[PDB]
This record gives C-alpha cells, sequence and structure tokens, in this order.
C-alpha cells in the first residue's frame, strides 16, 4: 500500500460534526462513512443525515446506542438504500432526547447497496482504505476525553465503546499513525481529529471495521 494516505487531500470528507449529549456515535460513524463513499463513487460531496438513523432506524437504539453494521443494513433493507441530506433532516438530539421519526419531506442525498465487514488486521484495513476510502471503526475511547493533540501511544484498549471514522494513515512518520475523524466538535483534539499510533491495536481499532458499498 502507499506509505501515507489522507482522504481529506481529495476533499472526500465532510466537516466535523457534534453529536452532543446523545449516544449517537454509531450514527455519526456510519453516516461519515457513507458521505465519503458517496463522493468516491464519482458523485459530488454531500452532508447526510445522522438524524435519519437516530430517529428512524428502529434496529438501533437512538440516543442509547447502536451498531454501524445495523445502520448500513437498515438503510438497504428498510429505507430502499436511501440516505437523506442533513440539509433536508437536521440533527435534533443534542440534548440527549431523540425525537420521533419524520418519514415525509426529506430529500435523498445518497444511496448504498450493501456493506462489508473488514478483517481484524490493521495492515489489511489500511490496504482497503488506501484504495476504497474512509472506514467506520469501533474503538475504546474511554481515555480520549483529555486528548488535545499528537500521536496517542497510551490508549486504554479494553472495551469497545465509541464509533468513529478512519480517514487516513501515515506509515512513514516517526510514530506511524491512523488519522481519525471524531464527532465531538472541532474544539476537541486536532480540529476534531485524533491521531493514534498504528500497528499495535491501539484503542482496539482493528476489531470492528466496516464500510458501506456504493455502486
Ligand atoms: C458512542 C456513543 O455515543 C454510544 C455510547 C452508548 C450509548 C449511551 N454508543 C456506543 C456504541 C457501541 C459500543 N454499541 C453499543 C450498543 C448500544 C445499543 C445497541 N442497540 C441495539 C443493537 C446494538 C447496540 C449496541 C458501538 C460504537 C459499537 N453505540 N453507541
Amino acid at each position: 500500500a502507499p506509505a501515507a494516505v489522507d482522504w481529506r487531500a481529495r476533499g472526500a470528507v465532510t466537516a466535523v460534526k457534534d453529536q452532543g449529549q446523545c449516544g449517537s456515535c454509531w450514527a455519526f460513524s456510519a453516516i461519515g462513512n457513507v458521505e465519503c463513499q458517496w463522493f468516491l463513487a464519482g458523485h459530488p460531496l454531500t452532508n447526510l443525515a445522522e438524524q435519519m438513523l437516530v430517529s428512524c432506524d428502529k434496529t438501533d437504539s437512538g440516543c442509547s446506542g447502536g451498531l454501524m453494521n445495523n445502520a448500513f443494513e437498515w438503510i438497504v433493507q428498510e429505507n430502499n438504500g436511501a440516505v437523506y441530506t442533513e440539509d433536508s433532516y437536521p440533527y435534533a438530539s443534542g440534548e440527549g432526547i431523540s425525537p420521533p421519526c419524520t418519514t415525509s419531506g426529506h430529500t435523498v442525498g445518497a444511496t448504498i447497496t450493501g456493506h462489508v465487514e473488514l478483517p481484524q488486521d490493521e495492515a489489511q484495513i489500511a490496504a482497503w482504505l488506501a484504495v476504497n476510502g474512509p472506514v467506520a471503526v469501533a474503538v475504546d475511547a474511554s481515555s480520549w476525553m483529555t486528548y488535545t493533540g499528537g500521536v496517542m501511544t497510551s490508549c486504554v484498549s479494553e472495551q469497545l465503546d465509541h464509533g468513529v471514522l478512519l480517514v487516513g494513515y501515515n506509515d512513514g512518520a516517526a510514530v506511524p499513525y491512523w488519522i481519525i475523524k471524531n464527532s465531538w466538535t472541532t474544539q476537541w483534539g486536532e480540529e476534531g481529529y485524533i491521531r493514534i499510533a498504528k500497528g499495535s491495536n491501539q484503542c482496539l481499532v482493528k476489531e470492528e471495521a466496516s464500510s458501506a458499498v456504493v455502486g
């Protein structure tokens, strides 16, 4: 694979968002991945609606959590592949309460046909990401609250508790790293991003990687 990749260099990644006090990280991880995959299939970059998942995907648990893989499955099996625009279905769960689903009057921003669950191996995930784009991952983020910047070497790596988006890596750096988009505003971390050391399963990053498939 290339020594380094950063999909932000192509304009493939939307701006950092804010999940607020809702346990909706699963939705931000899944939607961020769909946004990037939609752009990379040769279509324009479009902000898509976490709130569609939080309120309407009844196979997940709203502000009480979910699974990116369930989200991808709901989109295909229950929503005809469709993902609405953020522009047409804005986030409304910042206080921790998910409002009931609105089915009407949103606008379709993207479609997907399925998803893949990637091998539990950082080199294999990197190789897939280098060609196919950003990848949704679960991590242990219990040690992340106080992170401000640099390449994390000390991640507490015990229990998956958070969903984020891998957008790149750099194997040529003094400490090789992953580049991860979070959903905790641009005030957190490196303008909303974190770098973690690559190659030692930091934060359990290899354990539950997946992506939407766009035709
Ligand atoms: C990150 C975040 O906002 C929440 C924290 C918990 C909610 C207060 N989060 C964590 C997850 C993970 C770990 N999945 C847990 C989970 C919760 C509910 C649920 N419902 C149905 C099926 C499966 C579920 C799993 C996720 C990052 C892998 N999700 N939200």
